[PDB]
């Protein structure tokens, strides 16, 4: 099983950035979409659905530093939970080669967020199906390109 952002070089485990452009500017009635789909995907590294991937999110993805204050939601994988996640996401079943984007977007309702700055922390968690299953953590750590004010 592996993933990337951007297409990028292949992820197999750990933490990686995952940068997202935000609505530059925001008034306290108004709450910022990031859609995830656009920039992680992944696949089975067999392919024909012989060793079959099952990927969830995980209880405790939340805000990072400032934003912790901050509530939202999550949707992931026709379903749209609150935000921190307070229990495991439903399941994604991935056995097919050729990536799939991720069914997941974050809702979050001077300079509130800096660029640079991880705005959200996303844990993963995959599980095969032969064997063990080879269980493997992922962390996307959500990074905003821009500032958003007010
Ligand atoms: C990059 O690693 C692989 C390269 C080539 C073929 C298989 C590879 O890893 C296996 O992929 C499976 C299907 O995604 C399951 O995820 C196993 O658990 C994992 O060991």
């Amino acid at each position: 099983f592996s993933c990337n952002v951007d297409g990028g070089s292949s992820i197999g485990a750990g933490t990686t950035s995952v940068y997202v452009n935000l609505d530059p500017v925001i008034q306290p009635g108004q709450n910022l979409v990031v859609d995830l789909s656009q920039h992680i995907s992944c696949w089975n590294d067999y392919g024909g659905w012989y060793d079959t991937d099952h990927i969830n999110l995980v209880q405790g993805s939340a805000f990072a530093g400032s934003l912790q204050s901050y509530k939202g939601s999550l949707y992931w994988n026709n379903v749209t939970y609150p935000f921190p996640l307070t229990t495991n996401t439903n399941v994604l079943d991935i056995g097919d080669k050729t990536p799939m984007p991720l069914p997941l977007k974050l809702y979050i309702t001077g300079v509130v967020i800096k660029a640079g700055e991880v705005i959200a922390r996303i844990h993963m968690y995959k599980i095969a199906t032969l064997g063990s299953g080879n269980p493997r953590n992922f962390t996307w750590n959500i990074i905003s390109n821009n500032s958003v004010v007010m």
